């Protein structure tokens, strides 16, 4: 199989096109229901005064999250993935054709909920974000090191629920730091909004550092 | 067609299990839904009546295998690597490492994944999908494929439903609409509310083979 080699070529092409039009793109990965959509929703709300934001929403049935993002004023391209367990640069490249990249500053891509397959499939983004939550259990990070090593930012979300599931958030934070020393690691609650400042900081730092 | 090869091996697996009087269950779900904790509780309640074995499938299978072992089950760990689902082939090899004449119940924990496990019959008698409220109340209608393969749909962590804004009535209705033939149970493994209904499904399923 030559799958991963052909994907990378398309990812580099995606990145070059985005750079050509001054677009900074983020890949939002995570487990099922970790909080990817709600994070994106909050990011749109709090950055739209400064940036023109577009989204690509990928899932079995993309409409649910597409509709959520749209009500926040962002242009969304939905991608129904169906039986596929991941997105790829090929599909993302075609979604880009539906966007006016000259009228876009930021691109948020919500990947399929999956802590395994998306690790191998570069989409052509500048940064990769992995979102997990306390409610998945505090062994979630050490159980899935592969995807963690591909992240630029690891978000441990739903910290407000940690005690209710018996999750040690300090342990999780340390797991993340240890498995990927180069990543930023943020403890977040999208309910209380604690930690959100650090996610915004990551977005802004990323924009300034491009190329 | 790798799915044709899988079906062939699934029928082979099921044939072997029937031969030795073993009833097998495929526990599917999202990541952290509560598959292992449900199996742990099932072992505790059933181990006096039945000889129980387990297959624990995950990237690093030791975590769940050890959790199951302390409850008094024979467990075969299955490291799934970069593969995102168990298949009949891998399960067939695990069955070769089990003494099936000394086993009544087989519990298989599939990889945490609501997509591709729907396509890969393992050779079990019943399929169970565990989701949880903390994944959001759109989770069931977002994954109809896997839902239609389930004999039992478990909506777990009802104790945390209000905290995440999940409507458990919606989730229960979504499940029944998508799979009218499935049993649907509202569960908290913390409080144990609904556990009796899951246990009833297991015991009935065993007697019905
Ligand atoms: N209490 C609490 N609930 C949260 C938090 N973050 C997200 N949620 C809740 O979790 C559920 C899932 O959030 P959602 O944004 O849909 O996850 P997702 O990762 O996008 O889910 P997916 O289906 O696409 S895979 C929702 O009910 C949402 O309100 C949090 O920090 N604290
Ligand atoms: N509050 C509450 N917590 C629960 C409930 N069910 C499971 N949990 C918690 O959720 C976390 C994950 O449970 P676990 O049994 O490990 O899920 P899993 O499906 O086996 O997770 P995986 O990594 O193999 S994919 C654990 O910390 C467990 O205590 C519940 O009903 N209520
Ligand atoms: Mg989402
Ligand atoms: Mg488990
Ligand atoms: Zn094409
Ligand atoms: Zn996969
Ligand atoms: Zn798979
Ligand atoms: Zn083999």
């Amino acid at each position: 199989k030559d799958i991963l080699k052909a994907n990378k070529r398309l990812a580099d092409k995606n990145r070059k096109l985005l750079n050509k039009h001054g677009v900074v793109a983020f890949d939002f990965m995570g487990a099922i229901g970790s909080g990817k959509t709600l994070l994106i929703e909050k990011l749109i709300d709090n950055l739209k005064d400064k940036y023109k934001i577009a989204c690509i929403a990928g899932d079995v049935i993309a409409k649910f999250d597409a509709e959520r993002m749209e009500k926040h004023g962002a242009k969304v391209v939905p991608l129904n993935t169906g039986k596929e367990c991941h997105l790829d640069a090929h599909l993302v490249g075609h979604a880009l054709e539906d966007l006016n990249l000259d009228e876009i500053d930021l691109l948020f891509i919500e990947n399929v909920g999956n802590l395994i397959c998306p690790a191998d499939f570069d989409l052509g983004t500048h940064k990769r974000i992995v979102v997990i939550s306390t409610t998945e259990g505090d062994d979630t990070i050490e159980k899935h090191p592969g995807i963690m090593k591909t992240a630029d930012l690891i978000v441990i979300n739903k910290i407000d629920l940690a005690d209710a599931v018996g999750a040690d958030i300090k342990k999780m934070e340390n797991d993340a730091k240890r498995i990927n020393p180069d990543a930023e690691v943020v403890l977040l609650s999208l309910k209380t909004m604690e930690g959100f400042d650090k996610v915004l900081e990551f977005i802004e730092k990323s924009v300034k550092e491009v190329k």
